[PDB]
């Protein structure tokens, strides 16, 4: 059973959204994408100053979330519930507000921790004042299944409402299981994707203490660089994104036209060590041809792969030669994070969604900064301008701390 | 396709662990309460007098997860990841530590948080000394990945480590998610559960200051009375839980002896409310007659169901409606919260091993502290004494905040 035999039911992608230190409009996102633009600035918070971080560089987003949330809002939802409405609620418009059966309508949603600014909040307002300052709100906004909720309390989805937390793959972790959702005949229809917290200074102090990070404050558009062999670590670069998918049926009946289809997906662990991939990248090779097995594809079929590619020299590394095992070491390879940074627990949705914008549109961006080849890597990495071609297939890799291997199939509608 | 007509493979139960606050030993803590005892007690614990907290009872463990820990452990791994390498190893070496396939074995672990007490450590530390002082160690050690993560490098697990996170109902969804790995033909073996941290200040203050939990300090074994007329909200009780799943042949294979069989799993979600569940109990209901069309079983079929009851008035008033949706409704229930307590994330890995042991064992315990029977309710209640009975097919309802819904199907093997 497979997609291509008709074993999986047929599942389309029929509307996407994402927020990014580009823009808030995802087509003006892959707009910029393709004409070289970076979201990667110089940091001016004050926080950069109060603390003298090593790390100076970021990109925040372009449109701030809280400039669109109302006064109730901003005192009843933690920050990555407010990105989780705000998104949900210009998904379902893109889509043309359908109104679907909400016992088949499900949502997955991941993020890497969850509301945790409101955990320091309630900890200081109890030091503070005692147990009796703690708000009522507290735990439904800082539990990590928080912004799903509020997504499926708001759009109405009763077939389940799950997140999947599986650090830097969570995004596309929670797309995953959306599909097995539907395949498996819980769904027809659901809003799947990632949500994260914005930059702030004791992620940058804890991501720095474990050296993961790049510090070249000087250049900031300069410093993430994916596969480059000048590379020094990874740039946060803030984003949330979501995508409905339903089964081509559901779509067909309600006469939304698709962007892609989302044929299969694999997830592997690697039982290696808990926060840097296994050099050998077999078991997250693995998760790529599990997808590939799910689609009923095999590795020639494979034009494009969205790699996941932190710019971390170890990192990079482990995924070119999972990108090897897997016989993909042909496909036209892009590293968004090159010009959008990491987003963490969204980064793997925002970059699902770029997978099915370059399978819609027959492109894939440059990967910034990428200027001298490393000889461990040996891919096909696009640079310099944008790739055109009939692709017809990409797959998009995600990795998380624990040791998580996402890989998600897509094709051309 | 269902268990019943092979459509899906047989999936067995091989061991059990669990801690809880009647015994570290899972054997023993089901004598106890087949015997009636209570884990709650009056809580003596310096933090209950320093903030004068309303609620001043609930069930330590019998024996602490860091008697079992060295002083580099507990400053290298949050609780919960403590808790899940105590349990892991301890369902290992029950299981007589076998030698399985890392490529087709799974983890997959629930939580309500993670780390936070690493949280809160690393803000307070940033504070005092600035950012060079987090450790380098503490996003591995905060991310609610990670007790499962531990759990699946610790033993092995090279097909998949997954962490569901749906609040009270994250133990079960677990299960849920292990037996879709098995029966999708990613898995043949699979550890699952949940694990969840202990009873503090800040927790309690939280869940008080929703208004939900009992305040009977008077008489701590007489405070958690689901499906009483006289329940006054939950109390809580520690607890970590892990079962060894795998496929029937893949246990017959290694000699393994099964204690039940886990049929069918149904994930559904309420979108009504954040924090109350459905009155209806329509979602609910449908999540149990989702895990009896999975496992090819009717209604009439049920003998048991272990309830999620929590001991709150709207709580078990949604549930005993939810039972009746499913049909259900004719069945022996038990609900353990009336002397386990409730220990939130790892609560529905917690019941469902016990939903396990009653149809090994062929009883059930009695519910606590069921006195006075509601008319709202109209369930056969066990309570007095252990029912004994030839059960055969059993479902675990569990609930979380958010409106999350999963029921798993259980029988005799
Ligand atoms: C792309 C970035 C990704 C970062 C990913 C981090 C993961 C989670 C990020 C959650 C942070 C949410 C912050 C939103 C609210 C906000 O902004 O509040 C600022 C004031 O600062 C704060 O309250 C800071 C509160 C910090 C909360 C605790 C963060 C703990 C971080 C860990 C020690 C390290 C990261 C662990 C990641 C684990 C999971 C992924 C592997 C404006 O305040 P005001 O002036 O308007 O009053
Ligand atoms: C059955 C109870 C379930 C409660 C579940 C609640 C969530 C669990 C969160 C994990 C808590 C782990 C605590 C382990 C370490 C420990 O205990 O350290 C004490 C000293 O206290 C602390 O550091 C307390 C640290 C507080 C951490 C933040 C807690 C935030 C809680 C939220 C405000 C409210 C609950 C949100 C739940 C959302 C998920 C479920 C819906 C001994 O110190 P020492 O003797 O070694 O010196
Ligand atoms: C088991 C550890 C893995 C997969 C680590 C990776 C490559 S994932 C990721 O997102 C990341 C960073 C630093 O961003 C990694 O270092
Ligand atoms: C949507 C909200 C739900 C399901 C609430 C429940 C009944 S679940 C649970 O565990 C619990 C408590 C207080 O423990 C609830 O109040
Ligand atoms: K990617
Ligand atoms: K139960």
């Amino acid at each position: 059973p497979s997609t291509a035999n008709g074993g999986f039911p047929s599942v389309v992608v029929t509307a996407v959204t994402a927020t990014t230190s580009i823009s808030p409009d995802i087509e003006s996102t892959w707009k910029g994408l393709l004409a070289g633009e970076s979201g990667i600035h110089a940091l001016e918070d004050e926080f950069v100053t109060k603390w003298d971080l090593a790390v100076k560089i970021g990109g925040h987003l372009k449109d701030p979330v809280d400039s669109h949330m109302g006064r109730l809002d901003m005192r009843r939802m933690s920050y990555v519930q407010r990105m989780g409405k705000l998104l949900g609620g210009q998904l379902w418009e893109s889509a043309g507000s359908p109104e679907v059966d909400p016992d088949r309508f499900a949502v997955v949603v991941g993020t890497g921790l969850g509301g945790a600014e409101r955990i320091v909040e309630s900890y200081d307002l109890m030091n503070a004042g005692g147990p009796r300052k703690v708000s009522p709100l507290a735990v439904q906004m800082i539990m990590p299944n928080g912004a799903a909720a509020v997504i499926g309390l708001q759009l109405g989805a009763r077939a389940g409402v799950m997140t999947p937390v599986s650090a830097q793959s969570s995004g596309s972790e929670a797309i995953a299981h959306a599909w097995r959702q539907i395949v498996m005949g819980d769904a027809d229809v659901a809003v799947c994707g990632g949500v994260e917290g914005p930059i702030e200074a004791l992620p940058i102090a804890a991501f720095s203490m474990m050296r993961a990070m790049s510090t070249r404050n000087d250049e900031p558009e300069r410093a993430s660089r994916p596969f480059d062999k000048d590379r020094d670590g990874f740039v946060f670069g803030e984003a949330g994104a979501l995508m409905l998918i339903e089964t081509e049926e559901h779509a067909k009946a309600r006469g939304a036209k698709p962007l892609a289809r989302l044929l299969g997906a694999g997830i592997t662990s690697d039982a290696f060590h808990m926060v840097a991939p296994a050099a050998d990248g077999v078991r997250a090779g693995r998760a790529m041809t599990r997808s590939l097995e799910l689609a009923g594809l095999s590795p020639a079929d494979i034009d494009h792969v969205n790699a996941h590619g932190t710019a971390t020299p170890i990192g990079d590394a482990a995924e070119a030669n999972a990108i090897r095992v897997a016989g993909c070491d042909q496909a036209a390879v892009y590293a968004p994070k090159s010009a959008l940074g990491h987003s963490i627990g969204a980064v793997g949705a925002l970059e699902s969604v770029l997978t099915v914008l370059t399978l819609r549109d027959g492109v894939i961006p440059p990967t910034l900064n990428y200027e001298t080849p490393d000889p461990e890597i040996d891919l096909d990495v696009v640079a310099g301008e944008p790739r055109y071609g009939d692709y017809r297939y990409a797959v998009n890799n995600s990795f998380g701390f624990g040791g998580h291997n996402v890989a998600l199939a897509f094709g051309r509608y």
